[PDB]
């Protein structure tokens, strides 16, 4: 049963160039790709944040990191503790994290 869920991530340093994205366990997530199939989180200047929307799989367990990767292809730096959801919820909410 696929769900919508929105990740929010907090403190991300960014500079020009930087692009966030997540990757985690999960085929939907990427399986830990940084190349192929990560998925793009964005700032929201309201919240002040980075966030994005993920289809996941309800009712299973996750483990993902956000990560910067640059324009030419570049991963900087990856979220210093690795998150989890255990399990995805069955209904579309958020989940929050600082980097």
């Amino acid at each position: 049963t696929p769900v919508m869920q929105t990740i929010v991530v907090k403190n991300v340093p960014t500079t020009i160039g930087d692009t966030v994205y997540i990757t985690g366990n999960r085929a939907e997530l990427g399986s830990w790709d940084t190349k192929q199939y990560p998925i793009q989180l964005y700032y929201d200047s309201h919240s002040n944040d980075w966030r994005g929307n993920v289809v996941l799989p309800a009712e299973r367990n996750i483990e993902f990191k956000a990560f910067i990767k640059s324009k030419d292809g570049t991963v900087k730096s990856w979220q210093t503790i690795q998150q989890s959801w255990n399990p995805v919820p069955l209904k579309t909410t958020s989940h929050t994290s600082s980097w």
